[PDB]
């Protein structure tokens, strides 16, 4: 007999954790020797910038290298900026068919900085990737020693190092001492009970996010309209609404060939039916608890099988 | 000697607080439908605290709340400020909090000035709007509401109008202070107040709206992975005044986003940078350099809020340094 | 075929949902006629108490009550105070062996109050037990919209209407227009999966809390030990700590036949193993997530198995 | 003209800060072991900001925090006050907010008092006792953070020594103002200050430690199901000079303990009514009538809170109306 560690492999995609985007995955590990004690790791550069400027070809780019990956490694540390982690790892949740373990990580604070988040977030990540209680979860965010499922994290502070939190139905399990005691796992579909499939895509619908606040302008919408969108998220005001000028052009768009997801600026809650407005009568989608950036990622996998408003509401109803 | 109550305006401005529908159990309702008569007399308490006048200003949903509902609500309280002993404003929810802070940037009467609605329906089961209405018109009746600003009252907690938020769709508890708390709390018709706004309100800033007609064109983008830079543009080209990002994180942009307001604020557009992130202010001197591009950074100011201060900040001015210099003292 | 409702029992105990503690069941349910078009409601007053001076005798009533009476009911709401709803119901979690809803509920506002609470926290309540999606979650907790589970819910503010949360890994699902989004649920072991049993309990071993804080004085760990208590919970300072005097009595009473468990004052995160106490070495038993009020309901149910620490230690890690 | 640095005094008592384990990675730690030159050597950027001295008042963990260590450092503050430009004080986590609020009602020094801890081990990984400590300085050097009373300065955030209190066993973000919020936050070394505690503090309180040799016994009784009354019983039996309940929901208590505990106030034994809630006030004017029995109701200040002012207020009195109004102003 002799005693194994996990094969854990990280992805890296730049981030604070190597800097924006300027330290190598190579780096990032040796900076950590404790590693060593826990997993066997290797390291592959997928990309090198700043989640501000992540983009679909990103995406399609971790799905596929995961996808292709699973059989050679035991588990996936992703590390990532934290501006818009949060999309990625749902993004990731719904495309990536690999159950064993995907965790995203980053850090708020650089690694020259007093006091730097990165060594510790990044040995946790490796921890929660090494632990086979963390497979058949979805895909994970590992930050501030908490395990977070992909689809309700969120960034709730510009630069607390405890910014990321499950802000609807709260993180699936806590890190202390290299252990994880898991009491929590999301029920909404995820990965291989997701029917969506990126293998041969090589882009994605277009899909994208107007705000709505008191006189808003309907130039935002009009734009997305007249450029063909295939999608438009509203960031609604409360419960998904929208002011007038924004509801007139949006109930255009969804008899017009634009599907229409209503969401929240809000920051918690969830975006109901059965409210103020008559989304049968509209052809609009409520989002649910996801909020904007989220219900892109889900509207655009969405529109990959279809474009009618009542299919569109139940995948929005399912994942 | 006799007991006399103070004098209370109730200004109407709709809201779910007004808002019905066809039963006490079920979601589905229509907002700012009932008159502010039928409101005052669904809390027979009032009479015991406050006498109360209600004036019906507009009877909307604050969805479609507007830059001309704003001005008519400040006009209206600066001349009025000498009849009444404190306003209450009855308000939809969701935009509640950029009226309050543009009333707390304009409003030049010193005597309490209180905002409330309502989440559940004036309809409903268990409707929150009553006792929201009884405890606003208790902050408008306190002698040490004074002073503070323009105030939000919900859920029985006093909250400036400058830090109050919208933090949840659905929660009669979704008001909060989310980065420096609130100023009291509520209890049987008696508050506590332990904070006051150290931000400059009211009478201590410099914006006059008497004369003003309009405000200046201020548009909202949001940013978020692979962002089109079409909503951009579309302000650009309509000659907007100011635009405010909705940044990722820190008030960070993605690139085909800043490429657009870099090259506005250039052609004389302000462009203030915020955050989509719903807590933590905007600061200086993290990725964005500022100075070079001719932006500005909000601070705590959420989006729709920057908006708020960016419009009347530009009826002073369009230098974007003294923008800044109106975004650290408002 | 004929449209049948579920037969929903209420089992009232008191509190300010009928204030506290002078309404009768009757009148609770009289009050909102609305529940007629989700239940077939039928009412038994166990007791009417304010939940400040809850007790054993009432949980062990309970509990028997609900495991006899099963088999003649669709479902369960059990009418209680706030300022104790949280040990009930976890009490309730760890003893109920019926798997059908069991749902408690209060008020923070009496009924006579402006804007009073209680009618739609019934409603919502009822909604709840009605569910069958909410069969197999353990014993539940319905305020506010939300549905928390019995283990983790607790009373976060004094006077809030929103009050209730679970602190550490979030509710179970939310409420809106009389359906439920359920996208979380325990996994500690609760009800069925537990082996405690009260049907043959007339009483449970006394367990007392202590308060840690500057300058704690030993007395009141004394005063317990002197006694004889079977169990004492520490509500310690941080990470389960005690001040030294504290330490030394709980020390001697760990080794003299009364089982100690550390928990914390602090309201959310987990008192540990492995930080600054050597719980092996003393004998004592760490709480985890368990706040004292908690610790203490499992502890008196392990003390109705097993007075060895590793073994409550063991009870501590899966209830 | 010449730049000067502030002269700040660190005083060190402990702590996690000043923690040690055997590797970067285990839980497992000692608290109260490394040295005050140490934990300054370990922030060199701290000659950026400060001339600093350090002073080991006592190295303890602060789980055995205790009055004589309070009075040290009252005393010292209050004598070396003229010596120094600001307070730093190094100390556990654990009852950091109970040492906090005694120095916020006894030092009449004007000038900034800032505490500081860490939750991690000076030994561990991503230790955050460096930068806590840093951003500790900063704020005791800004002018802008005097007259505020005594502050707490952890995770950049400044809070008030009143309002803290340590909300999660593990996590770096644990202290909150969890009822009025943080007076302001630290980026970049620069503190934008929002708010001040309105009750009273410091130069401001009646409560003069400098001649006192001990303070008055006050001991916690918990409230929850089934209480027992031996706790109470065995404070009463001692001759202690105060009890405080932490009550259930507003300050409830169990039947059997409100009888022990009505029967002391009868005597001459001070009782406050607090909560075990970790949020919001204990009131008058619940459930319990205070006059009748005697009993002083907390609001916000939680049972560790609510016996540092109980164990001052029975320095100058022990007539419960008396105590009340100290509660309702300090
Ligand atoms: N802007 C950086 C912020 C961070 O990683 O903390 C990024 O998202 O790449
Ligand atoms: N849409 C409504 C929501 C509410 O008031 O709660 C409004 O803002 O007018
Ligand atoms: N003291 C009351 C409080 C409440 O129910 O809100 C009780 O627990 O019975
Ligand atoms: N027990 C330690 C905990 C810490 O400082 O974090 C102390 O309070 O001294």
């Amino acid at each position: 007999h002799h005693h194994h560690l996990p094969n854990i492999t990280i992805l890296a995609t730049g981030g604070t954790i190597a800097g924006t985007g300027k330290v190598g995955v190579e780096n990032l590990v040796n900076a950590v020797p404790q590693l060593k004690d826990i997993a066997n790791v290797k390291g592959e550069q997928v990309v090198n910038i700043g989640s501000q400027d992540m983009n679909d070809n990103v995406w399609l780019t971790l799905a596929k290298k995961i996808n292709t990956d699973c059989d050679k490694t035991d588990g996936f540390v992703i590390t990532h900026g934290t501006d818009t982690m949060e999309e990625t790892a749902y993004f990731l949740d719904l495309t990536v068919k690999c159950d064993k373990p995907v965790v995203m990580v980053g850090a708020m604070r650089p690694s020259t900085s007093m006091s730097a988040d990165g060594p510790f977030n990044l040995y946790n990540a490796v921890v929660t990737a090494a632990d086979k209680a963390s497979a058949n979860r979805g895909v994970l965010v590992v930050m501030n020693d908490t395990v977070l499922d992909g689809r309700d994290v969120t960034k709730t502070n510009t630069t607390d190092v405890a910014t990321f939190k499950s802000v609807n139905y709260g993180p699936l399990g806590y890190i202390h001492n290299g252990k994880i005691d898991y009491q929590r796992t999301p029920a909404r579909k995820h990965t291989s009970d997701t029917p969506f499939d990126v293998s041969k895509l090589n882009e994605l619908p277009k899909v994208g996010i107007v705000y709505n606040y008191a006189n808003a302008s309907d130039l935002p919408a009009k734009a997305l309209v007249d450029a063909g969108y295939d999608g438009i998220v509203s960031a609604g005001v409360g419960n998904g609404n929208l002011y007038k000028s924004v509801f007139d052009t949006l109930a255009t768009a969804a008899k017009t060939g634009t599907a229409v997801v209503r969401s929240s600026r809000v920051p918690t809650g969830a975006t109901t039916q059965d409210a103020e407005v008559d989304d049968a009568k509209y052809g609009f989608v409520a989002s649910g608890t996801l909020n904007p950036q989220k219900a892109r990622v889900l509207l655009q996998l969405a529109l990959t099988q279809t474009k009618d408003p009542q299919q569109i509401q139940q995948i929005f109803n399912q994942y």
